């Protein structure tokens, strides 16, 4: 059979590395093919829920509108800063590995893997060292309600836009900045039009890969196990890919542009942003109720454990 798989990124980007590794495993261990669509090549969540696509890689930044619990990743300062700790969290978290699949299943999706891509970095038309520096800045975010609340809490004017409108928007001043991992800032050339990078340490860009659940449940036991084993292979390959990637990506940006500036917030500057985090957490629970509180409690337990 041929299984269609869509993701949000371009050739060679972190989601594509995961996708090609998944494809490779399926094709090396079966007679099936995986047809991968990169960004723009086909909405993708709609097409997966209605069965046009078999697999989709969608980030909580977008899925959080449909699946409110996925907004948890946008509570700032909740996630750890360092790669090693984040990796252990994604490996061991009940919230990630048991609770989230149930929440996705409510929407007709078989959640196969969640994984990190890289630390979130702000880019803007000036260095952002305090919430006051965000005042009257239009900062583009992905399109979920809580992420807009995070940026409002930080002092910015969130301008939730889809990805396609971002480069041009920064170029012509529709927006004043954005947030993304360094590998994407590099690969998308965003540093050309948004040259001041600030490492706020507030979060990680994370993503999820899932199947249409009716499709998955219709597969033979053998093929279901093939998919699980492919997802595991892809996860391991991708985790190895992201090791050192942010550092390499930043060196590439510095090599390409003398106009780029890098601001790393110190502990005092970080605390000023962390002061804004609790009211975001309360909005998350007001958006998700007792079920959201249960997830958040487990997510926090899991972070304590690592
Ligand atoms: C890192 C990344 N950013 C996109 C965005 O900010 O819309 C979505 C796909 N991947
Ligand atoms: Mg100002
Ligand atoms: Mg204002
Ligand atoms: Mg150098
Ligand atoms: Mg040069």
């Amino acid at each position: 059979d041929n299984w269609r798989y869509a993701h949000e990124e371009y050739e060679g980007d972190v989601q594509d590395v995961f996708a090609q590794a998944f494809k490779g495993y399926v094709e090396d261990n079966s007679d099936h093919t995986v047809q991968v669509y990169r960004f723009g090549e086909l909405d993708i969540m709609e097409q997966t829920q209605n069965g046009i696509l078999q697999f989709v890689n969608q980030s909580p930044g977008f899925t959080g509108s449909l699946i409110p619990s996925a907004q948890i990743f946008f509570i700032p300062y909740l996630m750890p800063t360092d790669m090693d700790t984040v990796l252990e969290f994604f490996d061991e978290s009940k919230a990630i590995n048991e609770m989230f699949p149930k929440l996705y299943a409510e929407h007709g999706l078989e959640l196969l893997k969640m994984y990190p891509e890289g630390e979130m970095v702000v880019t803007a038309d000036e260095p952002i060292t305090s919430p006051e520096d965000f005042d009257n800045k239009k900062i583009r975010t992905m399109t979920n309600p809580l992420l807009a609340e995070t940026y409002k809490a930080f002092g910015a004017t969130p301008t939730p836009l889809p990805w396609g409108e971002v480069y041009g928007g920064l170029q012509t001043g529709i927006i004043d900045g954005q947030e993304n991992p360094i590998f994407w800032i590099e690969s998308g050339g965003l540093y050309e039009v948004s040259p001041n990078l600030t490492f706020t340490s507030h979060g990680w860009f994370t993503t999820a890969m899932m199947a249409n659940q009716d499709f998955y449940e219709g597969l033979s036991e053998e093929d279901q196990q093939l998919v699980q084993d492919a997802a595991d292979a892809a996860y391991d390959h991708t985790i190895e890919h992201i090791k050192g990637l942010s550092e390499e990506s930043l060196e590439k940006i510095k090599a390409a542009s003398d106009e780029v500036t890098v601001t790393r917030l110190n502990d005092e500057q970080i605390q000023a942003f962390k002061e804004r985090a609790p009211q975001v957490e309360e909005k998350f629970i007001e958006m998700t109720g007792e079920q959201g509180q249960e997830l958040l409690d487990q997510f926090k337990a899991d972070l304590k454990a690592v």
